[PDB]
RNA sequence: CGCUUCGCGUUACAGUUAAGGCUCUAGAGCCUUAAUUGUAAAACGCCUAUACAGUGAAGGGAUAUACGCUUGGGUUUGUCCAGCCUGAGCCUCUAUGCCGGCGCCUUCAUCGUGGGUUAGGACAU
């Protein structure tokens, strides 16, 4: 009995399909919702981190401040102490610190300029704070290795690792801004040109501030719009992440021959294999085709297709059907495909285990307050959500607030709730039910 | 998946200022709410003492070194991991921060007591 397993993997959600291959009777179809909500489970795992360091590092320069000053003499009362002990909390930037997420941060930097100050200002601060409190000029250079101290090393270079798709190296692949030599050839050698004009190419494209000779070769010669942004992405130095596989095989990976990938796609594989055990106790499949995808001739072995292989194997022959015969045999059968529909994904499964035929006669079936025993916490203007604005303990603010978001119904500006030094918004106290 | 600060915001304490009042007899005190200044905390825990930071000097720095490879250790638990930190030869793969000046290797004095991770993915319960 050929009971084969056939499992069509999308980008959110998931079908599961077990076909009889005589007379192409289906004993099990299923459809299955992965989780989405790992990556932002992720990011908040990041900025959670990247606080809490922040705030370590703050700590370890205070105490490292602490113990200087009062080793040259500059109790905690000292004048001098005081002063240089308060900008050490203010240091500012040492001026080293997809277009959604580029504006969104691009916003908060703003926001930080506008209330911050740039390394120097600080620095200068300590000076006049210093020069004034009789330091002399080494216990002033001195504490300018403290405030210009980096303690956690900022080490960035080698860090987002990918490995290589071919299989049989699982080398580490290159950053893009590296192998770029090797990166635009693989651009020239589909095209239509000679090979003294793919080395003039060459020459042209890989920096050496020489992109006008690249304009007029575009303008002479008929190539994509796609492809004439992928050169120009190469020559500008634009290119961010890794490589598209590892050098020696960048050119020739016509050839078939995994313990890292993304921790969310790492999840909904194992929830997928999750339901797969669940199909596993009642049945037996003798053989497995899969096809991994978003949503012979084929492409290259996918990550999470072959972690998805290498996982059911630990759970034999698992295949990959490619997608001409599965779109053909999928709008042939009646249907078409719809990007987010669970019955498409769940045919595609069936399709995927179905024994295919020839010329239809087959496929059948932050921390709070606890003073006088009640919880108030402070909320910012912008933080303070609609329904919930009576917890407001400030009654001088709570007709202010709900008339601006009725009134009104930027806008705290106009309606004047930035009344700050920096001219911020205020927070109120919000009594938690 | 990740490094890193700049902040913002929260709580706790200690002050100051501005309103809106309760009590004592124009004044005094404290009640709330805003703003402002200063300090501290932002996992608990586990693991470091053979570890970690500072100080000054000789040493290497594209035939150093490691964020790179192999194998461990901490986090690490009921169990396996991800990430981060790190030991040890490793240099095959990964690559270079800054304008000799950063990191690194020992070394006295190290008096020091400091350091890493920290609620995320699966199974069982
Ligand atoms: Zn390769």
């Amino acid at each position: 009995r050929e009971l084969v397993l056939g499992i069509d993997y999308g980008g959110k959600y998931t079908g599961l399909a077990v076909v009889d291959r005589r007379h192409n009777q289906v004993l099990y179809a299923n459809r299955l919702k992965m989780r989405d909500d790992v990556a932002g489970i992720l990011k908040d795992r990041r900025k959670q981190r990247g606080i809490r360091r922040t705030a370590q590092t703050k700590k370890k320069r205070l105490r490292e401040l602490k113990n200087y000053l009062k080793s040259i003499g500059y109790n905690e009362s000292t004048a001098t102490f005081e002063t240089v002990y308060s900008l050490a909390h203010k240091r500012g930037y040492d001026y080293a610190d997809e277009r959604k997420q580029w504006e969104k941060e691009k916003q908060e930097w703003e926001e930080t300029k506008r209330n911050s100050r740039h390394r120097k200002e600080v620095v200068k601060d300590v000076h006049k704070a210093m020069i004034e409190g009789r330091a002399t000029e080494e216990q002033i250079k001195r504490v300018e290795r403290i405030f210009n101290k980096q303690y956690r090393p900022k080490r960035f270079n080698n860090r987002i690792l990918t490995k290589c798709k071919v299989e049989d190296c699982g080398v580490n692949t290159p950053l893009r801004k590296n192998v770029r030599d090797l990166l635009i050839e693989n651009i020239v050698r589909f095209f239509p040109i000679e090979q003294s004009e793919k080395d003039n190419l060459k020459d042209a494209v890989l920096d050496k501030n020489r992109r006008e000779e690249v304009k007029s070769f575009f303008r002479k010669h008929k190539t994509d719009e796609h492809i004439r942004k992928q050169v120009y992405d190469i020559a500008d130095n634009k290119l961010s992440g890794r490589t598209v596989f590892c050098k020696e095989h960048i050119l020739e990976h016509t050839e078939h021959s995994v313990f890292r990938l993304a921790p969310s796609l790492k999840t909904k594989i194992e929830n997928v294999l999750a339901v797969i055990k669940d199909e596993i106790l009642p049945k037996f499949t003798v053989n497995k085709v899969v096809m991994e995808s978003n949503n012979k001739y084929m492409s290259h072995a996918s990550i999470g297709w072959r972690y998805m292989r290498d996982r059911l194997r630990e759970s034999l022959p698992i295949e990959r059907q490619s997608g001409i015969y599965t779109a053909y045999f999928r709008r042939w059968w009646g249907f078409k495909k719809e990007r987010g529909n669970t019955l498409h994904h769940a045919l595609d499964a069936v399709i995927l285990a179905s024994r295919k035929g020839y010329s239809l006669v087959d496929m059948t079936l932050n921390p709070l307050s606890y003073k006088k025993g009640i919880i108030t916490r402070r909320f910012m203007v912008t933080e303070i959500e609609c329904g919930k604005e009576d917890d407001v303990i400030s009654e001088t603010y709570r007709e202010k607030l709900k008339e601006a978001f009725k009134r009104f119904d930027k806008e705290a500006k106009e309606a004047g709730f930035c009344i700050k030094k920096n001219e911020l918004v205020m927070s109120l106290k919000c009594s938690i039910k």
